[PDB]
RNA sequence: GGUGCUGGAAGGUUAAGAGGAGCGCUUAGCGUAAGCGAAGGUGCGAAUUGAAGCCCCAGUAAACGGCGGCCGUAAACGGUC
């Protein structure tokens, strides 16, 4: 989000699953079915690295 | 992919020619009536064989030939026929 950007494990139900955009479709094409190797930070900056 | 060219019969379509089943027409004669009829002669000839070629399978574009549309996103990428 431009003001509310965050990364956390949510617990509430984010409803209205509308028709997915093309970034979500490419994520389901490329990422789904895989495993997560490690979650590490690029130094001390606000950069999150996900190893899939 | 289609058409040309080259190669390949696994499988169908295959002509003429071989092949002759069988079915008509005549009658020596059996028959009260209408029909049946051997041997010949004379027409129609069904099955079975019978190559190239065609359907088919591959390659070949300095062979013939062709190289598209809609909607987004900033040539390029994404969705669909």
């Amino acid at each position: 989000h431009p003001s509310y950007s965050r990364v956390h494990i949510t617990a509430q139900a984010y409803e209205n699953p509308s028709e997915p955009p093309m970034f979500c479709m490419l994520l389901r094409k490329h990422i789904e079915g895989g495993f997560i190797e490690k979650i590490e930070q690029a130094g001390l900056d606000r950069i999150m690295i996900f190893h899939i």
